[PDB]
């Protein structure tokens, strides 16, 4: 019933886990709405702050819609910055298998 979401964020300077979770959050409340949000259940798991990677777990029937939410972020902390899925997956060691173990993760 959930499924996670990998991410890498494209900016000039580094974040966080703070930050980028607040982040995501505001995301998912502007685009998604408080009701919204509250059926997604985004829930930031895991971020890599040297790699700037991280990963995301959301309802199983709403991952395009916490993904649709972090494409709209323009910037984070007043910083210029975007954050990219690099792919959904079932399980955290199925998703941090084919797309994160090719950076700093295993």
């Amino acid at each position: 019933k959930k499924r996670y979401i990998a991410f890498k964020v494209i900016s000039e300077n580094q974040f966080n886990k703070d930050e980028i979770k607040e982040a995501i959050w505001n995301a998912c409340l502007r685009t998604l709405g408080e009701l919204g949000t509250a059926k997604a259940k985004p829930w930031l798991i895991k971020f890599d702050e040297t790699t700037q990677t991280g990963i995301i777990r959301s309802d199983r029937n709403h991952v395009y819609d916490v993904i649709f939410s972090l494409t709209l972020v323009s910037d984070i902390n007043g910083n210029k910055a975007i954050i990219k899925v690099l792919g959904v997956s079932g399980t955290i060691k199925r998703l941090k298998r084919k797309f994160l173990s090719q950076f700093g993760w295993r």
